[PDB]
C-alpha cells in the first residue's frame, strides 16, 4: 500500500512524490 | 494507508488527493 | 515499495498510476 | 523496486520516467 507521511517517508519505504492536503506537503511513500 | 477509488472514499477515509490510471480519475483515500 | 509490473498486481499490492515506458503500460503496484 | 534517483538510475535500471518531489526533479527508475 501507499502513505502520506509527515515529515518524510520511513525505514524500508520509498518516495515517490507527494501528497497535498490541508496546507502541508506530505511524502508519499510505499 | 491510502487507497485509489471510484467513486468516491468510504465511510471513514480522508480525500487527499486524486489518482490518474485506465483512463479515470481516482479518489485517493487515507 | 512499487513496481511498474505486467500484466497486474501481484499479491497484496494496489495500483496507484500507471508507468510508461516507450509505448508500454505498465501497472504502478505498491 | 522502482525508486527516484538524482541524477540518473543506476546502471541497470530502466528509466521509466522523473519524479518531483521537495522541490527537486528525480529519474523515475525500475
Amino acid at each position: 500500500a501507499c502513505y502520506c507521511r509527515i515529515p518524510a517517508c520511513i525505514a524500508g519505504e520509498r518516495r515517490y512524490g507527494t501528497c497535498a492536503y490541508q496546507g502541508r506537503a506530505w511524502a508519499f511513500c510505499c
